[PDB]
């Protein structure tokens, strides 16, 4: 099955998943200085006060943390959207290194890891429901680059080591994911995909101009991770992340001059 390997990495997705070579696909690369500031943007409304995160999970290609998405309880409004978008979950894509990690890039630059949080829009009823339509998620993206420590990373960071291996998990809540944002909410958005099979072209992407910092001890110890299951060959959870794919006939659209 589909991975990160030599094997079964993202050059062989479009075998299984075709959709792969499609006309919307993500992460691209975000071109700083043909991006066209759009004045009607409407500034993001993130409204997390509510969030009930539940569980933390190894899936073999990331860990997620899984919130309560039955109400409207952690939302993402306004910015190119309409409607009402709940949080389902969030997780991150990471690198071997400090110089790669991240899966947009901006002006060809790789962050060390990205975080998406991953939203669905109400009108649609569930998540299964939403993937299916070209308005179905937005995924707000958060570039990490390493330096100090992020505080409200940490809690995350303590866990891992009770979900190693894939298929692990654990409780998870209580957990406040206003604390994985930058200060600034400017933005860049395109329409796109999900980054990983079955990489479907339902995504509104909102990428945040501002990174925030983590620790090389909190990298570190997400570099620790395995994809394989419990009592399997240990291979590092590292190098998660699909690569640059092509514009084709998209805009990127700034929030901010």
């Amino acid at each position: 099955h589909w991975g990160y390997g030599k094997h079964n990495g993202p050059e062989h997705w479009h075998k299984d998943f075709p959709i792969a070579k499609g006309e919307r696909q993500s992460p691209v690369d975000i071109d700083t200085h043909t991006a066209k500031y759009d004045p009607s943007l409407k500034p993001l409304s993130v409204s997390y006060d509510q969030a009930t995160s539940l569980r933390i999970l190894n899936n073999g290609h990331a860990f997620n943390v899984e919130f309560d998405d039955s109400q409207d309880k952690a939302v993402l409004k306004g910015g190119p959207l309409d409607g009402t978008y709940r949080l389902i979950q969030f997780h991150f894509h990471w690198g071997s290194l400090d110089g790669q990690g991240s899966e947009h890039t901006v002006d060809k630059k790789k962050y060390a890891a990205e975080l998406h949080l991953v939203h669905w829009n109400t009108k649609y009823g569930d998540f299964g429901k939403a993937v299916q339509q070209p308005d179905g998620l937005a995924v707000l993206g958060i570039f990490l680059k390493v330096g100090s420590a992020k505080p409200g990373l940490q809690k995350v960071v303590d866990v891992l080591d009770s979900i190693k291996t894939k298929g692990k998990s654990a409780d998870f809540t209580n957990f406040d994911p206003r604390g994985l944002l930058p200060e600034s909410l400017d933005y860049w958005t395109y329409p796109g995909s999900l980054t990983t099979p079955p990489l479907l072209e339902c995504v509104t992407w909102i990428v945040l101009k501002e990174p925030i910092s983590v620790s090389s001890e909190q990298v570190l110890k997400f570099r620790k991770l395995n994809f394989n299951g419990e009592g399997e060959p240990e291979e590092l959870m590292v190098d998660n992340w699909r690569p640059a794919q092509p514009l084709k006939n998209r805009q990127i659209k700034a929030s901010f001059k």
